[PDB]
C-alpha cells in the first residue's frame, strides 16, 4: 500500500521488519478499502484520520499544479477549515444530487460511497438488507428528503400522519409544504396508541376525494404512545399501492425495534429515517436513510438542493470505523441491563412515594407517577446535574402525544445506547430526593 | 481573564513578568467577548482554537460532574468526534429554532450568537446595517428556509423566479412545494437578462388567479447573465406588499454587488442568502442569510425542522476572526486588480484571434469568443491543470441562461476573490497556446 | 479560574449553569495548581494539553507586546517545533542549571518546578520520603551528572563498579573521564552476584593508593545476576565516608526494589538514578535522581553543560499527570499478576521440556533453562513476532554478566511494568512450539 | 508511493484524477527521500507530519500483531506521549552509539539518517563539504562529546582553552573531568583576543610535561571577545598533530563565520559544534557536529553513553524541511540589513549623551557604551519588555571575557538571524527612553 525509497540508510534485516511492521499496521486500512465493510474491531483514532487524510489529498483543491480560476475552487482561509471539514473542503456531492461523486472532489466522493457501503454493511451485521445512505443533514430534514422523493415519484400531495407530537418531523412536513392529515391516539390504560383501523379509513378518505396520500408512520417515539404497528400500516400501503416512511429516529439501537422493521420490509416501506448521533453516538447533524428500494434511495438524495458539508457523513463514517460490529453489539448487550436496572429500581421507588410504576412499551425510557407538578420536579433536577428527564402534566396535550387528558402526571428517563449505570444508579437517587 | 496558584516557585519579578504575558496574549481573545466585533486584524490559529475550547467547556456533557438519562445526550464516541464538531456534540440552536439558546449546550449557544453579532459587524465594515445568521445548511437550503419563511408569514404559494439556470435555486423551490412562474430571458446582442416590466407583469397574473406572488431574484450569475435589477425589482414587490428573496451567493465579495444591495435595501427586500464559502473562504456546506427586518430572520430560523450540526457555523466564525476586516479589504482590492489583468490580457488574446472580448457586466468574469467548439477548449485546458474555465455553445440554453440561440460560442474565466496573478497569466497564456 | 464576558446573549439560568459545567471541568487542573501533588485519578489529554497551554503562554517568546534582541530568544519557524516542545521554546533552566528558574520562561520553570514537586509526591506515595528531580536525558547520561557530582562535591576520581553488563552505565563512567574499578560477580548455583566483601576490600585498596573511591552499585537487572546488596554497601560507603550512585533503572515499578531503597537510604547513599520510560511509560529520553539528601540533588542539577529540552521532562509530568496514584497502584498490581502466571506457566513449560526454572532473584523476569542453542531460540520466537525474550548460552560472558562459564543455556522473559496477560500466555504457548 | 483499492466507487476519469492529485500533492515527500536534501522550498507543516508518521509506523512498537515482552517495550501511557516524541518512542540510537540503527526503532533510524544527509546538503550549499551529525542534546553537551572522542581515538588528557566566559563550554570540559589549561586574553582598544603565540607556547608547554593536549577554540562569542583566530589554531594544530575543536555555537547563521571555517578546514579542525536552536530557528536543546573527517564523527557517535530521545533530532529535521533553502537565504540576507539597522540607530543614541559606539568584530551584536550602571540599565529594559540585552560592567571579567579592567560599562544588543525590525526599533527608543 506504502512504499518509499529507503535504501542505504539502514541494514537489509532492520529494513524488512521496518517494511513488515508499517505494513502490518496499516492493514486494519488496507482491509476497509478491500472489504468496504464495518470492521469487527474497532479502529483507533489517529488510524482514522491517516485514513481521511489519504482521501482527503484526492480532491481537486489539493493539487499544488494547477491554476485555480473557476467560481467556487474552495479555498479556505485558516487550517481550522481544513481540520473542521476533515480535508474535504468541495463538501459533498454534486449540485442536487447527494451521492453522485462530484468531479472537483474524487476524495469527498470516494469516502462518501465507502460510507455508504459500511453503513449498508452495518445494517445487515444486524439482519436489515436494505440499500442505506448517510445524510448531512437532521434526522427532520431527512424525512422532508423523503416526503419531497415520494412526492416527485409517486406524486403524494397529502401525508396521512398517526398523530406523533415531537417539533421535527411536524416541521419536516411543514417544511415541503405538504397537506397533513393527522390521526388522533387512543387511551388505553396507561399508553396511547393509533388504531390502524383509522389510518386505513384516513387513506380511503383521503383517496376518495382524489388525492394521493403517503403515511408517515413513526417507530420511535417518547413512553406514553406506542410504537405504530409498522407492520399492519406497511400492509395497507402495499394494498392501496401507496408510499410509506417510517420515522424511526432511534429505531437502530435495539432490536425490539429491528424486529419490526424486519417484518414491516416484507410488505411496504419505502424509507426508514434514523438519527446519527441517537443510534451512532455522533455529534449532532446527520442522518441515517435505508430502505429496500434503491430506486427511493437515490430519488431521497435528488431531493436536495445543492451542495453539502461532508463533516456530518464523515462524523457517521467515523462511528462505524471506530467503534466496529464487536463493540456496537456490546453497546446494546448494556442498553439491556441498563434498562433492566433503570425499571428494577425505578419501580423501588414507587414503594416509597405514591408510586404506579407505569406500564409502557419502549425498550428505552420508564415512567413513573408523582404528586407533585412535574415540570417544576423536572426543572429541579435540571438544577441538579440532571439532564434528560421529562416531566409532563396529564393535562398536557403535546407531551402526551393525547388530545384528551392524560391518567398520570408522571417523569420519564431514557436508558439509550451507551447510558452508564452511573446516570440510571444517580439519576434515580436525585429522584427520591423529592 | 485567567487565574491560578503559581505562588512559591518562582521568583516575584518572573512571575509578574510572566503574568504579564499571559494577559497580552489573550487580549485578542478577550476583545472578542467584550466588543463582539470583527477584529481588525486576523487571529492565528492556536489563539482561535484556545477561544472555542473555552466556549465548548459550557456545554452540559463536558461537565464531569452530570447525569444524562435523556433520550438524546449527545454522547459521542470517537474524540475525532469533538474535533469535526469543535467541541459543540450537541450542535446548534433547540428543534425548530436555530438561532434559540440550547438549554443543554450554552457554550454552543454563546458561540452562535457571537458568530451573528461578528456577522453583523462584518457586514457594517462594508457598509450594510443589516441582520444577518450564519446558517449551517448550503445557500441553495437557505433559499429553502427564506421561501418557507415567506409561506408562514405572508402566506406566498408562488414564486416568481427570473430565469437563472442553476440547480440548488431550482431545486430550492421545488424542495419546498411551491409552484415557480418562469420568467425567461431576452437578448441584447452581447448580453442576457431578464426585462422587469415582464416581472411586474408575471406577478399580476399570478395575483389575479388569486395566489400570493413572492419573488426569487439573482444578484449573481455567470457572464451572459445581467444581475436582476434588484432595485427595481424591490421597488416593485414595495408596491404589492409581495416579499422579495435574493439570492446573492457572492454579492459580499464584490463591492459592485454590494452597491444594488444598498439600494435594494432602501425598498422592500425581505431576505438575501449569500454562500459561506464563495465570500468567507469557508468549506462548502455553510450559509449566510441577511436583511433589514429582524422580524424575517426570525421566521428564517424557525423554518429549518430540528437541530443543526455546529460545523458549518464554526467555519463562519473561524473565517471572521482568522481573517479580520484588514485582510479582507486587502482580499478585495486584489481582486479589483486581478480582473483588470483579467480583462486586459483577454482583450489581448482577442485581436490575434478571431477576436470578440464579450462585454458583460461580471466584475468578476470575463468573456472571450471563439471560432471552434467551446466544450473541446475547455478539455484541453483541463489538460494543462487549468481548473474553473467554462466552455458554453451558443446553443447550450442552460449554459447561456437563454432559452433561445445565443449569439456566440465562448468561454469564460473567473478572477474570484483569492485568485492569484501566476493564475490569471498561467491561464490566457495556455488558452492562446490553443 | 476562567472569568470572560459572556452576558447579553444567553439567558440567565443557561448562563450560571454554563458556569457550573466550566468550573468543574477545570477543577482537576485547578487542583494541581493548588495541592501540586499526583492526582488521585488520571486527568484526560484535552486537559493536561490545557493545563500545558496555561503554562507555555507565560514564556517570553509568546508575548505578542515583547521585544527580543538576545542571541538566544528561542524564534522557532514551524509550529510543530511549539507541539514538540509542547510551547516550551526556551527550555528548561539555565546554562548549567536545570531547576534555577529562566527569566525568559516563566511558564516553563513554572512546569517544570511543579513537575518536581509532583514527582516526588508520586514517591512519598510509594514510600519513599525524597528529594526528586525529572531529568532531560537517559538513565546512563543522567548517572554521568551524578558521578560528575561526587566529583565536584567529594572529589571522587575512581569509580568501584560491582560487575554490571549495561553498555550504559559504563560509558556513563569513561564519559565522565573517571577511572573504574570492576569488581567481578561470582557464582552460586543458578545465581550470580557481587560479594559485599570484594567490593569493600576493592574500596579499601582504591584509598591505599591515594585516590578518592566512589560507589556505582546497581539494584535492577536481568535474572542472570542479582541485584546489589544495596542495604550493606550502603553501610559501608558510610563507614568509609564515600559517595554512593544507584542505578536503579527499573526499581520504581516493583515493591521490592523500592523496599530495599527505603532500608537503604538508612544509610550511605547520594543518588539513585532510574529510567522515566521504564517506570511511567514514557518515551525513552529521560530520567529520575533522587535520595535523601537535598544538597546532592542540587549539584547533579548544575553539572548539565548548557541549557536542556523541556520535552522529556513534559513527557514526564504527562505521566504523572495522565496515571493518577490510583491508576498506578493498579499496573503495579496487575504486574504482581502478570509475573505469578508467568512463573506457573513457566514452571509447567519445564515439567514437559527438560526441566528447570532457574531459581533467580528477579521480580520481574524469571528464566527456563532449555536443551539447545539459546540464540537459536530466541530467534525462531523473534520471527514468530515476540519480542523482548533473550536466549543466552552458558558462555556468554556479557549477557551473564558473569566472566565465568554460567550453568546454563536459557531463555528468559519480562513482565515489566505494562505487560498483558495475553501476552506472557502467548509468549509462552509459542515457546513451547519450539 | 501511495496505492489502494479504490475501484467500483467513481468514474473511471475521476479516479484518474484523484490518482494524479494524490500523487502530485505527495511529490515534496517522494523528493525527501530520493534526494535526501533539503528543498529549495520549504514543505508545510501538515506533509512534514505525514512525512513522519510514515516513519513512526516502521518502529517496532507500533506492531498489532506483535507478543511484547521484553525489559524495554517502548510503551506509553498517554497519546501525548506519541505527539511529543512525533512517533518516535524507542528514542534514537543503540546504546552508546547514535548515529546507528537501533533494531527496535528502523523509523526513528531511518528519519535520523535522512536527517543527518539533509544536514549535510544544507552546510554543502553554505559553502561546507561536511560530514555532520544532529545531536539530541545542547551544543555544551556536544562539546563534551567531541572532547571525550578526542580523549579516546588520540589519548588527549588535558585542553588548551583560549578564554571564552560562558558557562555552557566551561562546563563540558569539567563535565568530561579533563585538566583545562587557560590560554588568557588580552586587552586592545575596545576588544579582546586571545593571541595565537600565546596558544602555542601552550600547547608547547603541555607537550613539554607528557601530556597530550587538545585545543577547544572558540569561534562565535559576545560582543568584546574577537573569534578566536581559527585558522591559525587550525593550521598550527596541524603542525604539531594535536585535536583541534570549535565552538561554533551561532556560526552556521553568519556568513562571516562561515568563510573562516572553510578556510579553517583546509588545515586540522576535528569538529565544529554549533547550536541548532541559535542556527536553525529551533526549539532549545539540540546540538550540530560537522567535521571534513568522517572517522572523527563516528567516535562521537561512539561517546553518548545509552539511548536518547528523538525529539531534538525531529525539530532540527523538520526546521530544515519547514524553511527550505530560499527561505534560508532570504533569513540570512534579512540580517545583514537588520544589523545596519542596529548600528545607525546605536550610533544615533550615541549623540544623544555621553556614549561611544564600540568598535568590535561581531557580524551580529553591537555595544554602546554607558555612563549609568549598565547592569540598573539592562534590569528597566526587563520591565520594560525586551529581553537578551546585556549590560556588563568595566569590571565584570566574566562578562568581558577578560581579566583586567575592560575600558566601558556598556549595553550590548543582539541582530541575531530571524530578529524582526520592531525588536531593533523598539528595543533602541526603549533605550533611548532611559
Ligand atoms: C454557488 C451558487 C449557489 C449556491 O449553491 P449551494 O450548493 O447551495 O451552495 C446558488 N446560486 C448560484 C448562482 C451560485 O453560483
Ligand atoms: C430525536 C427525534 C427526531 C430527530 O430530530 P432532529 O433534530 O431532526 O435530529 C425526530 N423524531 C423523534 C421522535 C425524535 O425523538
Ligand atoms: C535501561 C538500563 C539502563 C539505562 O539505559 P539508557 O539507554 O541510558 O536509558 C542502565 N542500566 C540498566 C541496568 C538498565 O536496565
Ligand atoms: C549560547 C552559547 C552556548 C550555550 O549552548 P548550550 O545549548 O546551552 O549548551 C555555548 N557557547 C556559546 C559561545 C554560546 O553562545
Amino acid at each position: 500500500m506504502l512504499d518509499f525509497n529507503i535504501e542505504g540508510l539502514i541494514p537489509k534485516n532492520m529494513e524488512k521488519r521496518g517494511e513488515l511492521v508499517l505494513n502490518e499496521y496499516l492493514k486494519e486500512i488496507e482491509d476497509v478499502f478491500n472489504h468496504r465493510k464495518i470492521p469487527e474491531n474497532g479502529i483507533d483514532d489517529e488510524k482514522i484520520k491517516l485514513f481521511l487524510k489519504f482521501l482527503s489529498m484526492m480532491d481537486t483543491d489539493k493539487d499544488p499544479k494547477s491554476v485555480r480560476i473557476g467560481e467556487r475552487e474552495a479555498r479556505t482561509y485558516s487550517k481550522i477549515h481544513e481540520e473542521l471539514s476533515s480535508g474535504f473542503c468541495h463538501g459533498i456531492g454534486r449540485s442536487g444530487n447527494l451521492v453522485d461523486p462530484q468531479p472537483k472532489a474524487s476524495g469527498a466522493s470516494i469516502m462518501y460511497a465507502l460510507t455508504n457501503k459500511i453503513l449498508e454493511s452495518f445494517f445487515k451485521q444486524l439482519g436489515l438488507n436494505v440499500h442505506a445512505i448517510a445524510t448531512p443533514i437532521s434526522t427532520g430534514m431527512s424525512i422532508s428528503l423523503c416526503l419531497s422523493a415520494a412526492r416527485k415519484k409517486y406524486g403524494s400531495n397529502v401525508v396521512i400522519y398517526p398523530y406523533a407530537s415531537h417539533k421535527s418531523p411536524i416541521k419536516a412536513v411543514s417544511f415541503v409544504g405538504m397537506n397533513m392529515r393527522l390521526v388522533e391516539t387512543v387511551l388505553d390504560g396507561d399508553r396511547v396508541y393509533v388504531p390502524v383501523e383509522d389510518i386505513e379509513n384516513a387513506i380511503k378518505k383521503e383517496i376518495e376525494l382524489g388525492n394521493r396520500p403517503c403515511v408517515l408512520s413513526t417507530l420511535t417515539f417518547f413512553p406514553p404512545r406506542n410504537s405504530d404497528d409498522i407492520v399492519e400500516i406497511a400492509k395497507i400501503c402495499e394494498n392501496y399501492d401507496i408510499p410509506h416512511i417510517i420515522n424511526g429516529a432511534y429505531a437502530i439501537q435495539n432490536n425490539y425495534y429491528l424486529e419490526k422493521l424486519k417484518k414491516a420490509f416484507k410488505y411496504r416501506v419505502d424509507a426508514v429515517v434514523s438519527s446519527s448521533d441517537k443510534n451512532l453516538l455522533t455529534p449532532i447533524g446527520g442522518g441515517l436513510v435505508y430502505s429496500t428500494d434503491a430506486e427511493f434511495i437515490k430519488e431521497i438524495s435528488l431531493s436536495y438542493p445543492g451542495r453539502a458539508s461532508a463533516t456530518p457523513v464523515v462524523n457517521t463514517l467515523v462511528s462505524l470505523l471506530s467503534m466496529g460490529s464487536k463493540n456496537y453489539l456490546e453497546l446494546v448487550k448494556n442498553q439491556k441491563n441498563s434498562k433492566k436496572l433503570l425499571d428494577e429500581l425505578l419501580n423501588d421507588l414507587s414503594k416509597k412515594t405514591g408510586g404506579k410504576f407505569l406500564d409502557v412499551e419502549s425498550p428505552i425510557a420508564s415512567c413513573i407517577s408523582v404528586n407533585s407538578d412535574p415540570v417544576e420536579i423536572a426543572a429541579k433536577l435540571y438544577n441538579l446535574r440532571v439532564t434528560g428527564p421529562r416531566g409532563i402534566k396529564k393535562t398536557d396535550h403535546f407531551g402526551n402525544c393525547y388530545l384528551g387528558t392524560y391518567t398520570h402526571d408522571y417523569i420519564v428517563m431514557n436508558a439509550a445506547i451507551g447510558v452508564r449505570t452511573e446516570d440510571i444508579v444517580n439519576s434515580v437517587s436525585k429522584l427520591e430526593k423529592i
